[PDB]
């Protein structure tokens, strides 16, 4: 099938996300509103629930709001069922209108509606080519009181009508209850509490096959892809065990909110998309286009550079999901604020590398604070709003040309208030040009591009004042005054003799997995896809296509390989790199050890004989461990993703600098269970 | 031995050359001047000789004048016999001088020295670690007619002394005459005489071994660079068999001049530079640098598009050699001209990619219209002029810094008459600040590097009026004031933990050819060379250290192969793409096709099964063939170098756009000479 396609799960970037708030967009049925305490039907008290359903987004898709936008993929509210406590906070009543207080993750929430309405959600989506994003958020169940078990409903845990257990009285230990975190460390902020969320314990057999299950579960029902809630709050060795049992089962399009503030960048949420095997929101992205097209806090500048340095950092940066604002941040379009701003900040996003979201209602210009005024309902469905046109123009060439979808980033032109970047894969080109001053037009001269000779149209028509552009020989454009708040889109598209790879999704999995590489110039007929130099032709490649190929992870050793293909007349592909061949399929062990004092800055780590310890390489080890929570220095822990049903065999080394100091002794051995967690409690040896 | 080192005769990216019109530097030997007509002494009749040789020379390298400015190559006159005649046009007499009228390519010109001067002249230069280039101009002799044998030496050629024939009465064929070159066409400008000059004729086997065995006495005399002169005007697959005959030999740095006007950009230019086995001078660069920093009929911008598009349209962009002016070209420094002005062009030639040389007098600030009025003596060996210190701090960079000698070029600030861009290789960074602006300062806010957060100092430590960088975290740069005509250069370096390719030298050979790979990072231990997926390890690779491996090519078939590197540890580099492996020894064969009729854009093309000739692809076949001067439509002719000694098939088709139209028959046979030359002479079949 082409990588356009709604079936191709496992790669967005051809794609438009719009993020939907269940409960605020459309209440299609009414007979299944929550009743009395629980419910608004004004929306006025955005805390409650306003009656939003999967009926009323299915009726937004057949009545054209949502195709006639351009919109290719929707992001809804995670579809457990959820407490049905109205909690009182401080005088205000709270429901889990958001969907983040689960119960049971095997169940619907049925104020958005019954399985046969999530099935039938799932299928007119399909019809209409819209591929369906759930939030899935396992680190907790509800509010909960240990010391109050008449609170809510003490954060328990239901499997499919079944009572696993609550927060009191928590005799299996399906929870952690190490009280609430202050978010001084990552540690701190994995297994302690959030805010008064029941924390659940992944390290309990139980637990970790429950919410495993369950995933699967949904995947059975046709999403096509899932948004992680708070993976900066779960132990990152059992996300990558997560990860590797939805890749290894049926490979969907995964990505997780590790939230960033302004000007942070941080190491740790880099290391987390580049190996955990889930993608992230793109927080780097959305806070400096905010600073320039919003605050003004930054100038053409900043772009420029985080566009620079992102695609460098990310190792995937086609898969990060760029947005403008969501859930968690105030509304980009302020009270006092130039609608251009907003209609600028969309073109931009949904030109850019990665995969463009849309929070809904940005297209009717609505404004609030932060939570809960960020998610009031959306107050019209308006299908003539100047930004509902800009996403109606920008959102389809996604799908129609390539360097959108998957091309680098150059810029062409730029000062303090202008930019002018080109996107290219192959010989498909777009050009973008914005002028985010909204009083001083500028001059452009010496504008040169990669588009062939001819008077290119702007694709936005002029609505955000763009102009033609007129581009000779040798690609070098007339010049031209671009107008105060000018935005304007220039593009050529062709057919690609090259091989070239634009995106591979997943990138992490075991032999025998079939992944999805997208491109052009593959060719019609089967040529070679190459696994390091380990060649994979012939039955082993299940589909093969001009856009899209689809085969299967030969059996190499676990390990990072670069991925390459050459077409039936073996011209040769770029490589995309990374890729992690697992040694098998993942459980998560929590690896223990006493009596290993330290020095200042000197760590513990662990490493050992498979690929998902590093494979002896002190430089790959898994750590720093942790010694505060769960278990405290001199013992230090770590919860790790290692293959199933094997012997390992693994030391614990301490690092300072370039000093690298090894336990002692005979190599540890450790046979790992096929399923669920287990734990090695170890002394360290000199 | 390491990548710096003087013996690296393959790459030059390190250097920095000094291009010497021998007879107009220094006059170290007075007895071996020409006498009486042919010479002034004065050197104020600039078509004269004037004294300048080879232990002049000597005398500057011994003194402390060339090794004081950083020099590390140097690039001299054809070192051949000349003829002795003084020509007079119209009025002036003309002697060669300049070492461009050759009369035996096998011995000395008497007025440079003897054998003996030569080579004290090469162990000098290696003795003080510079490198030698020798002009070699095997497009012609001399000045001649046909009509008039007593006109100059009537283009005679020698063989060490003995007569191999001359212009009038040609009976042998040595020379073409087809009257003199207008021009009009690659085609006309090949097969007919420049100016007067007796072409010779490479088709002929006894010109053809005889210019191959005088390359072969040179490069065993010493020499570790060729700059070949009118590449433009020799048949493309002559030049082919020329440079494999080096290759295969003792492969030297060769590059050559075809002329580039100002925003002049030829695809048959870049052609030859990516597919003839040499490099350019890159008159791209010299044209755009000169009308930015000389002559402002262009801006920053302009300069951006000159760097940003010839890093793609040059497939070995390290390997071309840069310039601001030369003997073809007015001097840059005008006659009390703002000085400034060479100053920031040098810095930006010396900062930028390739293998940057400095025309003789440059840093004495020379100036002189075109010829002979860009050679005069140079006037002073002083070396406190700003113009040698600049040269004096940054040539060095060059062999300090791999990001200046290797790295990718990225702007990173930028305006009208402000560019700041960055060179970068592996953590390595060089940052250059460039204000062509004589009168305004320019206030710089938004500069992000890749440098660490500290304080750099100006390497020029102020003498062009630049400052201290203080960057700090993110790369970030605090604001500064660029003083206008203010250039700066900041660095950093690091070493290379993982291995990085920045050159390899020869590009083009047959397998058992060793090859020298130059870059960072490769470490002590023997690792893996792969060409494709060959792997060449142990006794193959003939020396491998950090900063240079040398490897025999393996014995695959001929094509176009990737080149990687991965160290004794297994992390790989990144690719070096485009070498060519040929099938062996190359003999150039003449192809004749007569009755090949063609329509409106339709064209004669050849194609066969070495990979010399495209194997059998007809988007990889020879051609245009031409049908002009030699013979005439509807006969077609080429010159190809194809391997020597061998049973060729092949076969003639017609191309007009995509539609191919083949020969009828069976395939073709030949069986190619061992040595020398052969014409194919066939009719076309249906
Ligand atoms: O704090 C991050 C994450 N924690 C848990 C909350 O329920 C969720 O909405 C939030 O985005
Ligand atoms: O000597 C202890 C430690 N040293 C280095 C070896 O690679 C590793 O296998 C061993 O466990
Ligand atoms: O093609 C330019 C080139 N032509 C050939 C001449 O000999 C040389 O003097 C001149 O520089
Ligand atoms: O297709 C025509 C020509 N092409 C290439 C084939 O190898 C040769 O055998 C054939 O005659
Ligand atoms: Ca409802
Ligand atoms: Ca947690
Ligand atoms: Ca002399
Ligand atoms: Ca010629």
């Amino acid at each position: 099938a082409p990588d356009t396609s709604v079936s191709n799960k496992q790669n967005f970037s051809t794609d438009v996300i719009y993020q939907i708030f269940t409960d605020r967009f459309s209440d299609g049925n009414p007979a299944n509103n929550p009743t009395g305490a629980a419910f608004d039907g004004s929306c006025t008290n955005l805390r409650l629930y306003c009656g939003g359903d999967w009926q009323g987004i299915i009726n937004k898709i057949n009545d054209g709001y949502l195709t006639g936008m351009g919109i290719t993929a929707i992001w809804i509210s995670q579809p457990v069922e959820n407490i049905y406590s109205v909690i009182n906070y401080s005088g205000v009543n709270n429901t889990a209108y958001h969907g983040y207080w689960a119960r049971d993750f095997k169940k619907t929430n049925p104020a958005y509606g019954t399985m046969q309405d999530f099935k039938n959600l799932i299928d007119t989506a399909h019809a209409h080519n819209i591929k369906v994003i759930i939030d899935f958020a396992p680190n907790h169940t509800s509010p909960a009181s240990s010391d109050d078990p008449s609170f809510a409903e003490n954060g328990r845990l239901y499997d499919n009508g079944n009572l696993l257990g609550g927060y009191t009285n928590d005799t299996q230990n399906l929870f952690h209850h190490y009280g609430g975190t202050d978010f001084s460390t990552i540690e701190n902020g994995i297994y302690k509490n959030l805010y008064d969320l029941a924390d659940l314990n992944h390290n309990n057999s139980s637990v970790d096959v429950y919410l495993k299950d369950a995933i699967k579960m949904w995947l059975d029902l046709g999403v096509d892809g899932i948004r992680v809630d708070a993976v900066k709050h779960m132990p990152f060795g059992w996300q990558k065990s997560f990860m590797a049992t939805i890749n290894n089962y049926k490979p969907v399009f995964t990505f997780g909110e590790w939230f960033l503030g302004v000007n942070e960048i941080s190491p740790e949420y880099h290391q987390f998309a580049n190996e955990s095997g889930m993608s992230l929101l793109d927080f780097r992205f959305a806070q400096k286009a905010r600073q320039v097209f919003r605050d003004n806090t930054d100038n053409m500048y900043g772009l420029k550079a985080m566009l620079e340095g992102s695609e460098v950092d990310y190792a995937q940066v086609n898969d990060q999901v760029t947005f403008i604002d969501n859930h968690d941040m105030e509304r980009f379009h302020t009270s006092n604020g130039d609608r251009r701003k907003l209609e600028q900040a969309l073109a931009f996003t949904l030109t850019s590398r990665g995969v463009p979201a849309i929070y809904y209602g940005s297209e009717q210009y609505m404004s609030g604070g932060n939570d809960p005024d960020n998610r009031a309902r959306l107050p019209s469905f308006s299908t003539t709003t100047t930004a509902y046109q800009v996403i109606q123009k920008l959102a389809p060439l996604r799908k129609s040309n390539p360097a959108i979808a998957y091309g680098s980033t150059h810029e062409r032109w730029i000062n303090n208030d202008v930019i002018i970047y080109e996107r290219k894969f192959g010989n498909n080109v777009a050009v973008v040009a914005i002028n985010r001053n909204m009083n001083t037009p500028a001059s452009i001269t010496g504008l040169v591009t990669s588009l062939p000779r001819g008077s290119y149209n702007d694709v936005l028509g002029g609505i955000l004042n763009g102009n033609t552009l007129t581009v000779g020989a040798g690609g070098a454009a007339s010049n031209f005054t671009l107008a105060p708040g000018g935005t304007a889109v220039w593009q050529y598209t062709t057919d690609a003799t090259t091989p070239i790879i634009g995106n591979v999704g997943p990138m992490m999995a075991k032999p025998g997995v079939t992944i999805t590489i997208d491109g052009r110039g593959f060719g019609s007929g089967k040529g070679t896809v190459y696994f390091g130099t380990t060649a994979v032709t012939g039955a082993d490649i299940v589909a093969w296509e001009d856009t899209q190929i689809q085969v299967k992870i030969p059996a190499v050793p676990g390990g990072i390989y670069d991925i390459r293909v050459a077409n039936a007349a073996g011209a040769a592909s770029n490589i995309y790199d990374n890729f992690e061949v697992l040694t098998g399929d993942q459980v998560t062990v929590r690896f223990v050890i006493n009596n290993a004092t330290t020095a200042l800055g000197q760590n513990v780590f662990l490493t050992g004989n498979v690929s998902e310890l590093g494979n002896w390489d002190p430089n790959n080890a898994i750590g720093p461990m942790y010694n505060q929570v769960v278990y405290q220095y001199p013992t230090w822990y770590y919860d790790v993703s290692v293959p199933a049903g094997q012997t390992i065999e693994f030391k614990f080394l301490k690092k300072q600098g370039s000093t690298v100091t090894w336990e002692g002794g005979a190599n540890r051995t450790f046979t790992t269970p096929t399923s669920g967690t287990a734990t090695v409690n170890v002394n360290w040896q000199p």
